[PDB]
């Protein structure tokens, strides 16, 4: 029939009735539409922002609606709410970066819902042992940690030298039983810091089950194994074994180092990546070493002496390491050695970028997280002061 | 003579009639714009949005029109084609942004043409093998014929180790026709799935004439020729050849495998790169090669004995190998050297960005597109609800 | 006293006198402001767009002018011309932007400059070969050249391989006068070739000074030096450098090749990055060398004769070679090998980036402006057609 | 009870009292409000812009302040500062971008504070070897000193060659008192060059604790200690340890470098991410050492003696070096090694991405403070002309 103005706060909107009427779920196309006509002026006056409601009317007109990129999705959805529309009527072409912004946002949502639960006897001193800065004696607990984990690898490591703890000579008087009571000692200290942790624990469950108790278990376990061993003779075998999984207490300092926190987040993060990449790099590996056998196999003195024996070729030259212990000495096989080489390369800078990028894209976020707290709390500080 | 108001819904636009009818080709240049005439207030109302009008408007006062970027292409080319204009007079400066804002958009028009073919005997059973999850025994038969081709590739691993087929002694009783069986069954069981592909192939021709039919014939085909020659006694020579093939049925993973076909088509993609690499890589080996022979020729008993020769340390030297078999023994040798890694350090670097780009915009193609079709299933569940 | 009106088509824009008259030197506030006022509605009707009127109403508030991100930059200098003002004037914070999106355009506008110039007996000759597709002869002579340097190139190889050209027996009856021949006919082509294009070069001066001039004239006289001293007998010294000389016919290549030339202009531009590069180098190869030589000095049989002999073994293990010829046997030897290995991964890794950044953004020219000159040939298809 | 207009210089507002009188504290909640209203027309005029205008009205409707990207700052605060409102309570969501766009002008402010200092006796000479091209004979001393430098470290890399200082004969005539006589020299123009500096210092306590007079010092100080220690005798021990420190003058270049003065300021940004490399790099070796050694121990002649020997083959190893003086002769330590290349690789990967970033943000801070400097002047040039 004609027009009627339903203008917004200072601009004005004009359109016909039947657009208006097409969609009468919403609050535009009901009885609302009638509850905000004014007397005297025919205007239905709407308390929003204009911009919004630019794409609103859009909306109304077509059987589309857009997403502006240039506005806050705060706003955004706050008019489609108030409005009586949903965000999953927008489109398909606007729909993915409105995705993209929403899960922008709730990222620092998520934040805050992390930040919000910082906050009694027992679970107090769990409180010394998690945040290393919130007392004075838990930071003598972890610098004490710290150094005994570093005194009981750097005792390991010197346990081997020779005239340290292995005599090179014959007939004269060198052992040490001060490398046992260092080990003693380190142990100790060791299970009683994992004792007091698993005391303190809220939940045992979930504190067992962790990565880090499970570590810190592998590495002072050994030692029992070892003294209830002893009982049946000092016999060789596997006391190689049980030297070697003395090297896992270095693995401890990921309480002392935030980066080894990200690169095992980026680790796991990248599981697809790495299966990947170990079964592209194995697949390369068995048919360039199945080639350079074959081209190598009749030599004269040929170290390819099998497909495994050429395994250790293949995965020295795909590394570029060439030791040169195994070099091809016939036309075919240098000709497939040289393939090899740039393929191995190829092979492992395939999936070397998404693991550069997840990781900087972590360390982004931790940055990110507490420039994040930081401003909050200025903030906080700063509205406080007026 | 005077201005006249053709106003768009709400927000008012006023214009010289002149500069109106510059265009008489375009909707608002013909009688249309008498049409839209209202009675006794002479106000052209248009039912559109006033953005996209306002570059209608400046388009119609100059010679040219642009494109805002903070915009759907949607609705501008939507009003374009209502008013009467075309998209290709929309300047130059602006007109690449818009024919990239087209073609991301025309690449999800594409990505659900290929969603919406989702959708009778025979070809049921194609419909198996060819997406893995339709069914159950379709992936019992998807995972018994990786398991075939595991087993397969082990065992033409092991064929080669000393005391697993070969003999290492001289008169003791260790070869086995166990391992002819073993390939036999896999050949067996390799063809009848490759004959029941071909046969519930709706396309003969599209089928054979693919990569996967052709890899597969290729794995299968050697031990067919085997067979055969050895009616022809079992002389050496294409033997190896022909042991050589057999690690082609390795090649047989990329159905199980994404990644593999990620990696095919960013090769296929970068072929113009990929043999700039070639060419490249070849043009530095051969000069460098004959810088190597002619420095190192006269030497006492050098390596260097021709130009071919000099192939090989070129290879190992521009890929930062470093075998040590082939060195530099002269002032001039050594300079060449030094300067041939990183001259090869810097060929190798120069597609390899190229590559890793293409190869991270396929696997970003991959995840966006799977994304899109779980939050369009997703979507459509919503407002289903509603 | 008031305020004015001053509407651009359709939104209205209203200030007072004394605002719009602080700056005399432009349109709006000059005698043409008063040119532009109505009769019975004193509105200043500006035939505009509101958008850049609005900054420019901004400019005349304040004596900041600022400069919107989301506009085109061809309708901003526009409007900044038509009312009198000036680019110079616009901020400082949003003057670096416009800076940047002129820049952008500009480029577009020399690329344009350069596509018009594409257009007489003897200079047609020169047009045949400077685009090989004009004709059909010239692709002949394009595809006759590159085989002939193709073959060179092959026969210099080949020249030096045992039982090719060089006899490895003692008496027997092999040398060829067939490579001489060859040779010969080879030079023969090149240097018609030259002598043709000279011919046919508009400007002799431009075309000799050329780097493709010069390296013709380096690839083909090194033949008539070498005739020129057969006059003086066919002694050895120089004869060795006229041999090496003639791998420098490879690099005629570079009119076959874009990727080439691509190469050639990146390292161009990067010339303060390769300098920095080579000056990096040589300071950490003369300290590390400086520093191995005095810990390995005093050895039983180190190769670590003196500093220059040193500088192989730094520059060896700063690429990741590790050809193993030597190797430090002292602690002070291996711990400061094992720092110059990742100090020189590091200087090597420094200019990389500007180079790979360089080497991408020069090949996104070129397929920029290929794009553009496809698009805008179907753009006049089009427009043609309508 | 009613509406009330409050149109900004053109475009009309118009909203309820009651949430215009919500917060008391800023300019249009208080009597600023009834200052601003006119007669007659009931309409309070605001003459700024009614874009950021816009968001102030919703800041007064919600209680939450969104900020647009698409504007400029300056104009932003301009009217929050305007209208009494604070940057300190734009929400969260949009806060962040808003502290990014202000830190990001900030850079620029403080650059114009670097450069507005540019602006007496002896302080003028300190001028003259502070930028290089302030003077004529200020480069002649740069220039000087610079060939100094070179002839210094040329004369000690070439003092060790046998023949050229070291003889290799037994008995015939190869020492030269000329090296001494040289180095006296480029100690005396070091010294008095550096005392120079000092003494033109206007802080001499700012001069003397920075890193570059340090460098000097340490550089020009062996020679002393040298001639000092000449009166107890000419012993061995020591004298190694002042020849080696004699290479510390090359980093003298870094007043004639930029590159060097830039590679210094990313090492120190990236102190924490070269610490970490230190850590995980020692820590892997640590690991890898340890089994390869219990591995590769009880091999027939193996070098694996000890895990501090196995240092040097993890180092090699991990780096992609293979100087092929250690290999592993058996499975688990071929097997070991194999990981550990990889696990090198990634190791020393992890954080060369954040220093090749670190480098490149610096250097484009570089060229853009020095381009932003040629703009302005020229702009400067620009503005005067007219
Ligand atoms: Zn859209
Ligand atoms: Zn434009
Ligand atoms: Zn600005
Ligand atoms: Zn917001």
């Amino acid at each position: 029939d004609a027009l009627i103005v339903l203008n917004v706060s200072g601009t004005r909107f004009q359109t016909w009735q039947d657009t208006l009427e097409r969609y009468p779920d919403t609050l535009l196309g009901s009885s609302e539409r009638d509850f905000f006509y004014h007397p005297e002026t025919q205007q239905y006056f709407f308390d929003r922002d204009p911009d919004i409601f630019r794409h609103i009317l859009n909306f109304y007109r077509t059987g589309k609606l857009h997403y502006p990129r240039h506005e806050c999705i705060s706003a955004y959805d706050e008019e489609l709410a108030f409005f009586g529309l949903i965000p999953e009527i927008i489109g398909d072409c606007c729909y993915e970066e409105y995705k993209d912004r929403r899960r922008e946002n709730a990222e620092r949502l998520q934040d805050d819902a992390d930040t919000d639960t910082a906050g009694t006897a027992r679970q107090r001193v769990w409180r010394a042992f998690e945040n290393p800065h919130t007392s004075t004696m838990a930071l003598v607990f972890y610098y004490v940690t710290g150094f005994f984990i570093a005194v009981s690898v750097i005792a390991n490591v010197v346990e081997t030298v020779p005239c340290g703890s292995s005599p090179g000579h014959i007939k004269e008087l060198r052992y040490a039983v001060a490398f046992f009571c260092l080990d003693t000692a380190c142990v100790m200290i060791f299970t009683v810091e994992y004792l007091l942790r698993l005391a303190a624990a809220p939940s045992r469950y979930r504190f067992v089950r962790s990565v880090m108790s499970i570590i810190d278990v592998v590495a002072i376990l050994p030692y029992y194994i070892g003294l209830v061993m002893t009982d049946n003779e000092d016999v060789s075998g596997a006391f190689v074994t049980l030297r070697v999984f003395r090297v896992f207490r270095i693995f401890k300092f990921s309480r002392h180092s935030q980066g080894l926190r990200i690169l095992g987040y980026t680790l796991k993060s990248c599981a697809s990546e790495l299966g990947f990449l170990l079964f592209s790099l194995t697949m390369a590996i068995i048919i360039f070493a199945t080639v350079m056998f074959y081209a190598e196999k009749g030599s004269s003195a040929s170290k390819f002496t099998s497909i495994p024996a050429a395994f250790w070729y293949t995965i020295v030259t795909m590394t570029t390491l060439g030791y040169g212990d195994m070099v091809p000495k016939t036309i075919a096989g240098k000709i497939f050695g040289s393939i090899c080489s740039l393929s191995g390369v190829l092979v492992i800078a395939l999936p070397v970028p998404v693991i550069v990028s997840n990781f900087s894209r972590i360390y982004h976020q931790n940055q990110r997280a507490d420039k994040r707290r930081a401003q909050k709390k200025a903030r906080l500080a700063r509205i406080r002061a007026a």
